[PDB]
């Protein structure tokens, strides 16, 4: 069954520990669905889905400031182009191998297709370590790498972006060299600067979208983001604008945390408090403890899951929440939980909410805002226009809504809807249904 | 002289029956207009228009399930690109030949221009018979087809679709093979599934546009869909979603039909009844004969709904389904409006004869253009890399149809009736002709 | 220093007068700002900014009606592609040369970037003189010229347009051969007719954009078109629709002129009057004829001797000299906006500023057209046509954005000073993008 | 250094075994030359050489006769392209992986450049199993594979060929679908049928060159192909024997898969005709010997210039010494490194002339280059032309190892193949 499939795939390419785990975590969740609908099991769909459409390894030779020639290996996995062009990020890290990029692009194939946007799946990068390198060395590398990759990308083929090791600067260098060589001014990279093609709300995406998806499911029942106590963890793009958008909604947030402790404001955050926080902690670098002191707020060293709230918005790190912390919240009366980071809740902790009655929102769907806007950026570049914040926000909003409605039609008919299963399936279905109608290949 | 021009043109292809007829029917309506303003004969636009810009005939070789190799011929008539990229559906059928496709293409050219969209005129297909062919074969053919045709297509060059013989399954096959060879995700094919760029109103389009257009035609002559007897033929996208929209406008749809017979429900169709009709007819085997029995409705063994007294007829079945005989009955009964849902559902005789009796007649190029108009929306959505909501696609569709109405009225005689036969042809010819003069030569 | 940098730049182009003049007039205004923010003078931007990315010169050979083979030269100055694809019109005229096209494109760069729309900077044409040519000759030339240029153009590379000697007719002729040769529908030329992918409010563009901008400037300093008497100096698509929009805002337009003379309707302009005028000028040959039909006409004189509150030069470059500036200022002129290209002389311009008169340079007011041509590419990219209301709505908001942009980079004095505000705002967006996109 | 460098290179791919082992054999022989010449260690040249320019992994989805959809993985290791367009056949085999194709390409890069012809270097293939598949299945795979690979090839870019699992049949299918999709009738594949851009002498090539070369080295020291009896083993052995007869010699041995024929007078033009036509056409070596009366062994190294032309490691150190006992003086390989490492250095040290495989059986590769040359000229050379210019190429390869080397041809080949690759790689800036 599940074990046999993985064992046959392992044969194709062992030693890929990362990718082996990727295929395992995805298939496991889809199997209960594949049994119900064998329509997606035939014609070697799963066998073709695990196999990347195209993988590109190429030599990259540049020169450091010591006039010493350096040699690195860059990749770009054209994993899947079923829904749309290969959409994904580029990673510059010395510990990057094919297996890692192969698993990133794999999951990306689903996360992207889940955003309703016509985007494929693919990842890239190199074993280049940007740390210590001057701006010139990082540039010459981006160009030395682009002198080859430029022939493999395109506005309707592969549209990379940013990731670990590749920030707004690197994207600018790659997008620049791309434009010169090809002599084309189409959107080849997303996450660009506002000066040449970048999109607004770029950082505010993940945050706002989180509130929209939470609002989408809440109001679809008998509740809403109105006059509700909201606990929020973490401090960053995901948390900052999640706290703000939650304030634009009737809700009343009362928490925020860092790697150290957590601040508590029973009265609730204000447009000014959040501003004095971000400006003097997210850029100062910085500490959450020094914030509570300023505003005389109650600082706690430990996790804002102790305070009773109607909504919980975990936005810190993968597995930042556990079961025992959930038992306290449910006992109090929490009715909504949405993830901001990767996966703040464990399988055991998540099930503790669902079987309880609490509405849950996995990061696979909630924090989609980041990806959703990288797709809305391509949308702007397509119409030759420059959408203002207001216009972009309205689109990001509806996109987040269609993401919610996508999970609605999956698990279950009643009595309540499961977003964890609804999210895993949604992404697969669109990629699968599309991969079937287009034939072989 | 018209007969001198048509006979002159027919000289190039002395053996294209269906095409020489197309040029006539259109060039016969334009002649009176060519007299009004003779600037449309400036650079011999007539001879420039008639002659297709480019036609690619090629050899498609595949292998059936019997391990036998079957060779087949395919074409792609890229007729006009003045207003936009070549737009036309592919047709897989034994009778398919150059003359037919070239004829359908010339039709599509004006048909697309009339939809106020940046679309040219094209048409293609093959003599390949898909009937009784396993899915593997049809797929194996579509790919063998694209192995050659893919180079002649493009997102801004030629965007085929799906006609007779080429449905969603085939469209996906050609599109899929196109994407593989091209390594490009641009919109090269329309009529795609919602899984890879498809539109929402696509199926409801051709039907909706028909009702959207007809209601407009009626409203202008002090009439209206609501409260009048509506006859419908067929059970496909055209008929189903034409009946649906007809009901919402307060009308009473009486009949629906299959190749087998016609159902008569004078109690009027319903959101409930239609739902079942579409359900059973959705099945590949289902027949309307069973629909009548499930609702105790009158059935007609191998007949047409033209025998009943109706105010508004909506032929949405096959070509030449409404001959002179059936027309005589519709007219004598007191028909006051006839709109063409399907393509060329009426014959020349039955057409002009319908007009003389003061019967509002809306040609296919007009009302039936609702679908092609939506396919243009399918290209627009893909281009913006964003999928619109159903209410947006529908809204735009309605606007487009309303524009097509005014367009026909603007070129319809100043008499009791606009006569959309002359309107559609003129309004459609005007735009293509304008874009041909302004864009040098060639 | 500035002088050292200019003479260093003019080193490569010693006899490119217009180009050198263009670089100076722009660098002079930016220099003070360049001192405030050093980061713009670090990565050697200016030195790179001046040098065009790519300029193509090709031989165009056609045949006149005498069946006599004629030869001409054509260029396509593709200056900067930092913001977007090369945008700029084509110019057919004897005077046309690389020296001119360079400065026309160099300015088109900062101008297009000022309109927010993702458009680069370009400008081309030929020494070909359409004056005294049949359609066949013009067509045979347009097609012969596009025979080579078609390889350097693209919907996402270079989208030229029309200028002097290249009206709507030439656009279609070139776009046609482009369509034929490239077998591509994609938008490669703007200013097209509505017949084959043209945009609505194309002629109203330049005109409306002017009034929309001026209004924003007036409403900024407690003024407005309503009740104010305005002078218009032109007859083309600029003046025709500059007067039209002015009237709607409640302004009484007094003048309208050509190369011959000026007409003076003290009472003001009317929708009816304008219709007849724009129809008379359409027949070619006649503003003097206009005056006679309605009753005065100032032969061989410009409408700058008449008292007004707003002046809208929409005729030819350098039409408003110093002599005309002092007259306006004395009569009671409060604001002046440029409709055509550089209608006001440098000395005359600063003369208005020194007098405390609002001055909207052409680099911002003329944008009403280039922004609309950008909206045309936008409509074509979405594969559908916007209604007049849609185009006019986004065109209005764009001009307002251009005004706002100028306001932010304007002098903190009594008035904004749009000469610097516009010249700087257009430079920034180009600099930022050009910088963040490596080398090159 | 000796191991320091090798470890720094493998750190990028530990799981790759074949490639790691390949880099060692190639580098270990070059270290002396590198130590003597700083201009080749120079600018990270070695660190740029081991790294392949471009590798393309792609999904190939085909369908078998059971109407069952199958999935396979294919590659195209475009290693080096300094000298010219990537050269190297494709391999369809269940045991095919990147680590292998990457080591084959790394070797082919030097073997191709060793032929003095403007050819780059690269290998490729797929884990597709040819064995057990019909013609229709193989066709439908070669097409599904060529559906993506076509965009990565080209006459002036990458011209692949055939190898294990990929014979003249597959080369045809791929070349067909290539010309179809590309609409280009250039030379994108070598080893094409005579009916469409094929090159004469192609099969007689790998055999003739083996002799042309072994003769140039013998006439170098002053030797005669006659006197000393030559043992043989095949596609190359069949024409290697023939050529030796033209120089006037006494080839007295023809080895079977299991057994060996012994002759005294040697093979006459008619005797060979029987030996070759009867051996290949039929399902044996014993029948040939018995049809003539010649001796037969059951298992050719015991008898008194040895020309191995069968299996890899055909000659082991064991039977190797035996050659010394009876007085043989020269040896020349016919397949891909078909000689034991220990046996190799043994022969050399005994005053024996040993011509490596990268130089001997270069006739095949050199001729696949001649096929490209003919196609490019839009005309077909006669059997005389091809054989003639092949002879010159086999001579150039000889007096190339001489310059970088009883002249040690082993040390000469590995160096000559590197020198030209390095020179061009240095002259063509930093890419
Ligand atoms: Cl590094
Ligand atoms: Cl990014
Ligand atoms: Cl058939
Ligand atoms: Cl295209
Ligand atoms: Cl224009
Ligand atoms: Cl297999």
């Amino acid at each position: 069954s599940l074990e046999s499939f993985l064992n046959h795939v392992q044969k194709r390419d062992p030693n890929q520990t990362e990718f082996a785990q990727a295929v395992r975590e995805v298939m496991t969740t889809l199997w209960p669905f594949l049994e119900q609908n064998p329509k997606y099991r035939q014609m070697s769909l799963l066998e073709r889905l695990v196999e990347p459409e195209r993988v590109i390894q190429f030599r990259v030779v540049w020169v450091d400031d010591r006039n010493q020639i350096q040699v690195n290996r860059a990749w770009r996995v054209q994993f899947s182009s079923a829904i749309g062009p290969y959409k994904g990020g580029m990673r510059f890290h010395p510990s990057v191998n094919l297996s890692i990029l192969k698993f990133l692009g794999f999951e990306q194939t689903f996360k992207n297709a889940l955003t309703t946007l016509p985007m494929g799946g693919g990842k890239g990068g190199s074993d280049f370590d940007p740390k210590g390198k001057s701006e010139g060395e990082v540039m010459r590398f981006c160009q030395a790498l682009m002198t080859e990759l430029y022939r493999h990308l395109g506005a309707d083929t592969d549209v990379p972006a940013g990731d670990i090791g590749v920030g707004g600067r690197e994207v600018g260098f790659m997008a620049g060299m791309m434009k010169k060589l090809s002599n084309n001014t189409a959107c080849v990279f997303t996450g660009k600067g506002l000066s040449f093609g970048g999109s607004l709300i770029r950082p505010e995406a993940t945050g706002y979208g989180l509130v929209y998806f939470t609002e989408a499911m809440l109001k679809r029942h008998g509740m809403g983001f109105e006059g509700m106590r909201v606990s929020v963890s973490g401090s960053g793009n995901v948390a900052q604008y999640a706290i703000e958008k939650a304030m634009e909604f009737g809700a009343r947030v009362i928490t925020a945390s860092d790697s150290s402790g957590t601040v508590v404001d029973e009265s609730g955050f204000t447009k000014e408090k959040l501003a004095r926080l971000i400006e003097i902690k997210a850029s100062r670098d910085g500490r959450v403890a020094d914030y509570a002191k300023e505003f005389g707020l109650v600082y706690l060293e430990g996790q804002p899951w102790s305070l009773p709230v109607d909504i919980a918005l975990p936005c810190a790190t993968q597995n930042e929440l556990d079961v025992d912390a959930a038992h306290q919240l449910i006992a109090n009366g929490v009715k909504a939980v949405a993830e901001g980071a990767n996966m703040p809740t464990t399988i055991e902790a998540t099930e503790l909410f669902q079987q309880a009655g609490v509405l849950f929102a996995p990061g696979k769907a909630a924090n989609a805002g980041g990806v959703a806007t990288s797709g809305l950026e391509m949308a702007q570049n397509a119409a030759r226009l420059g959408w203002k914040a207001e216009k972009v926000d309205a689109r990001l909003h509806h996109i987040m809504l269609d993401i919610h409605h996508a999970c609605v039609e999956h698990g279950g008919e009643g009595e309540q809807t499961n977003y964890v299963q609804g999210a895993n399936i949604a992404g697969f279905v669109k990629v699968a249904d599309a991969m079937l109608a287009q034939g072989v290949i």
